DNA sequence: GACG
DNA sequence: GACG
């Protein structure tokens, strides 16, 4: 066990202004914190039902004004735009936001592990970049992270498929994901797939977790 | 009139150990913050769409005492299980969390809760008074959604589910979680949004003046 | 009433 | 890929 046992899985999703090469800026952030026990506590039916979210969960979802415009594809994919976020008086990614995250993370049983779909290549690096702009320390220096793409690959294989979020979900449950437009929608889809084999999901997390502090920024 | 235009409405629901006479404690809290521009037919109207741009908080909270049998049934929460999954009490750090969430909202902000004048507002105040640090809410306003809807409806029940079903002809989606209750409340308040805002602005009062439920 |  |  690299860093022992993670008592909390925090499912994470960021919506943003664009894809990596565009030096994107977060526009929406969702966190769903789950005690590992909530994720242990058998599917019946065909096709296999979408699992019940555990009762005990902490949830945080925030809209964030970016400093640059949303690319057309981001804006269509999210239903968000820079002008709208300002009209609705959203604030930039700031130190206060970091305090909010800090306090939220602190409310969870340590050690905590962030889980995001393609997180090692998207969410984690971009979140690293956002916090670096800030005049405060990172609230995640003690937090851990793993990528759920590598997780379900090593899970299905235990027994030419895409491993995009929506593809894995429709593979498993034969339904379209309920919400594809919001950060929370992405996190709930992520949670359902991660509930497919909770037992083994956890085992794999506990052994592949790595310090968030070792994630390299998306851009400088 | 009295405190200017509210810029943020925060929809609030508390799950707890019991009804007021049991001197209950919070077991779950949900905040849903919506800018006033997000608000500002027919027969029945469909259930309104929640605005795209929202801030949302939902936390489970370990109470100091057991849930009454009745509260456990309708909330799916128990002290034992909240403890098994390592929830923290209503503590100082929760206040820090709450304060940061709130200061991400454009002021002035108004708390909106259903029967909030008799239940959520005094219960929250009782919870907050218990802490060492100052209340992160003393700058905030509040209003009860029950009166609002009595006023906006032009003898029958004004419970959450009753208004909702009289308006949209459907049962609420989720009556078992704080988030569920907040969403039902939001739909209710989205029925006549401008009229609702109207009534909130006029009736907003300081949350500093809300009397603790007990203690 | 109506709130857990 | 796969993330917006
Ligand atoms: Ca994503
Ligand atoms: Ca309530």
């Amino acid at each position: 066990l690299p860093h022992g046992h993670m008592q909390t899985l925090i499912f994470l999703d960021l919506e943003a202004t664009g894809l990596p090469s565009s030096r994107p800026e977060v526009t929406e952030l969702c966190l769903l914190a789950v005690h590992r026990r909530a994720l242990e506590n058998i599917s019946q039916g065909h096709p296999p039902p979408v699992p019940r979210p555990p009762r005990v969960v902490d949830k945080l979802s925030l809209c964030i004004a970016p400093g640059k415009a949303c690319s057309p594809g981001a804006s269509e994919i999210t239903g968000l735009s820079k002008a709208e976020l300002e009209v609705q008086g959203r604030q930039r990614f700031d130190d206060n936001l970091a305090i909010l995250l800090r306090a939220f993370l602190q409310r969870q049983p340590q050690p905590c592990c962030l889980v995001a779909h393609n997180g090692d290549r998207y969410d984690f690096p971009l979140l690293q970049t956002e916090l670096a702009r800030l005049s405060t320390p990172s609230p995640l220096d003690g937090t851990f992270c793993v990528d759920s793409i590598a997780a379900l690959k090593a899970l299905e294989q235990a027994s030419r498929k895409s491993y995009s979020l929506g593809s894995i979900y429709t593979r498993l449950y034969w339904q379209a994901p309920t919400d594809s437009h919001t950060a929370e929608g992405h996190v709930l889809t992520l949670l359902s797939i991660c509930q497919w084999k909770p037992q083994a999901l956890l085992q794999w997390v506990d052994e592949h977790a790595r310090p968030f502090s070792t994630v390299k920024p998306m851009y400088g």
